[PDB]
């Protein structure tokens, strides 16, 4: 339903309970992520689905993150998703095919952030309306029971960077965009550069973002030789 | 049958054919591991067995390593725990939910420390008499036909930290409790001290030992902010 | 139909369109790769495959390169072999049991390079054609989307370093060779010599080179003590 490929790599979460600050979230990100989920509290939820049918955003360019299966916040915001024009959905805490299925006729971007998500990452990615798989990395410890997802260095820990690469190859498996974790220390630019880097280098389509400056350093960050090496150099060129 | 997740992360290895050190072993970790396994010369199972039966422990807070599945000495095993209070057994070789099905009605820790147990990891985990999840980098290696699990600045080699991560992913999304793999180098504290940290923050719930020096420093070792930073916080906070 | 463990672990691929060669490449290699894919530009697989034919190489050590299931080039190159006494093929971009399937009653390396083959390295492996799993960093880079396989310091990314176990658990899974991916540069010795004693180290059973150099050193490349570490140290004897 939407051309995601051809849209830029910085994708921007929005929480949907700031309408004042949509056109600005528009105007600096390649795709917005309109956040019914985490990005707004509990008592706020309400006021963003009224956001979300009021101030209308191009559709072919933003993305709704509606809450987990099973919830009754999934069930309110489908309504409100009713009276838009939106079609592709991010689902948090994506843990099977069937969550994933009972979103169609929605397009669904699969937010793995859970041990069963990683799981099952694969039977995630093949589900109808999958178009995307992203991961996250502090829910994942959360829900695993740690307390923090990185080392001293900022370097992910060895279950994130686990979960990172399953995401990539379920993803690339089944033509699903790949979409990597925010970077929550927003002012930690070299850390993002880095990450974003990485990520860029192995394939991944995305790195989402939950600071408008980080998107402009995404942007940027986007022997012998055989036949994939000719390849590498032409995806540079590219 | 046990409340494992009641006790503490520290868990201590105890061959079964040295009953004068039960107590001692009881007194110094938060669970005893009984060994009638690699901890046992094959000549010392058949006085382990008597051992077993004849030195009891508290089974609310002590597990009984039995051998792999199919062994003579697991059918033996298994005749001597009948005359025992201990309901909660560590399968080591874990390899198929096959396995652990067999050794209903008992609880089952799976020790999965083979290739055919990493790849069939999430079946092992599943099956209805699983109540956890161990590793063990040694017989790994060994089985995989390599000769070291660490590189030499004692850092776990990648297939090893591969089924570390693929062993807490099954254990979390089936609720399973996560055991982390022993520090065969017992004067290495410094070394046992990063691990455990390593583990307790992403989420495992145990450190399994195999010196009772090793107890304390388990024991011991175990911007945007959204919701999952603030479960970090509340998980430190207990 | 191969005694491949018999044979050492310098594994040396040879270009089929390059006959002059192929008496060099066997007495510098344990086994020899003919190649009828990568290694031939598509003008030359014509040739490649009458070379094939006109110049044989021991049948006990060596392996023939096709092209990936479905293409056409594929199946020129099993007419081909029809005339050889080749009995082992080695399967490029393999994506499912069913593309190694049908290569049965050939012997079947599978050369895992692509996202859907290491989603689906088990059932490649378990094949019943299968003999050995291979990956490839580069082309797995490359279908990827990506734009380089290693850091600025040589090391792996993670996606190939989590390529890299999977394979090596699923190979050694189901019983199978386990062959570690090639050092494209070719005068980065000391890069090579860290990566076939990494490999070797987790139990690789081979290291595939591209140039006859690399072969020396490939073969060269290759506290509580329980059960698994004597077998350490008795896979170290031998
Ligand atoms: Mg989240
Ligand atoms: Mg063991
Ligand atoms: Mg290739």
């Amino acid at each position: 339903h939407m051309n995601l490929r051809a849209a830029g790599p910085g994708w921007l979460f929005c929480p949907a309970d700031r309408p004042e600050r949509f056109a600005k979230a528009a105007a600096a990100a390649d795709v917005v992520i309109l956040d019914l989920e985490d990005g707004v509290a509990e008592a706020q939820k309400p006021a963003a689905r009224n956001a979300l049918r009021d101030t209308p955003l191009d559709p072919e360019r933003t993305v709704v993150r509606i809450n987990a299966g099973g919830t009754a916040d999934q069930a309110r915001d489908l309504e409100a998703l009713a009276g838009t024009a939106y079609t592709t959905v991010m689902l948090p805490k994506a843990e099977s095919a069937a969550q994933v299925i009972e979103l169609a006729p929605r397009d669904v971007i699969a937010l793995v952030e859970t041990a069963r998500g990683a799981v099952c990452a694969a039977e995630i990615a093949a589900a109808d309306p999958t178009v995307g798989m992203m991961w996250g990395a502090e829910d994942l410890i959360a829900t695993l029971g740690g307390s923090s997802s990185r080392r001293a260095d900022g370097a992910y820990r060895d279950v994130a960077r686990h979960v990172r690469s399953t995401i990539l190859l379920a993803a690339s498996a089944f033509g699903r965009l790949a979409l990597d974790a925010v970077h929550l220390d927003i002012l930690d630019v070299e850390g993002l550069q880095e990450e974003a880097r990485d990520a860029a280098a192995v394939g991944f389509d995305v790195t989402v973002c939950i600071h408008p400056s980080q998107i402009p350093v995404v942007r940027k960050a986007y022997q012998m030789v055989d036949s994939p090496v000719l390849t590498h150099a032409e995806t540079m060129l590219r």
